């Protein structure tokens, strides 16, 4: 299923078209602004067929802990409550979050021993890269 290569803690390095793709969300400024200045580091770990993704920052944390392609409650680091889903294609990663009939999605995927993670929301993308520590 998924490859050990996620398990561990990443650290974010690169950020880029943050601030649109948060624009997209409904995300207030005064939000953004120390959004746009977090630094967050990534732990992916596993439990049998649990899989756990937490987010840790000065500003927020989160976490989600899910099977493969079972709908599971999820609350964002912005706090929307959304109906998520983890899917698998080509090894990447592919989380999508459905609310309000509305609808993002956040793609992860390993490239050359970094994790690169792509948010889409009504047409804009984000590019975040993390390094493993
Ligand atoms: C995790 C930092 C929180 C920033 C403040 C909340 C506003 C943004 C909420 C949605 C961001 C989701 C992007 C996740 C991308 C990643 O894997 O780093
Ligand atoms: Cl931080």
């Amino acid at each position: 299923g998924m490859s050990n290569k996620f398990l561990g803690t990443w650290k974010l390095v690169s950020s880029e078209n943050f601030d649109d793709y948060m624009k997209a969300l409904g995300v207030g400024l005064a939000t953004r602004k120390l959004g746009n200045l977090a630094k967050p580091t990534v732990i992916i770990s596993k439990k049998g067929d649990i899989i756990t993704i937490r987010t840790e920052s000065t500003f927020k944390n989160t976490e989600i802990s899910f099977k493969l392609g079972q709908e599971f409650e999820e609350t964002t680091a912005d706090n929307r409550k959304t109906k998520s889903i983890v899917t698998l294609q080509r090894g990447s990663l592919n989380q999508v979050q459905r609310w309000d009939g509305k609808e993002t999605t956040i793609k992860r995927k390993l490239v050359n021993g970094k994790m690169v993670a792509e948010c889409k929301m009504s047409g804009v993308v984000c590019t975040r890269i993390y390094e493993k520590v």
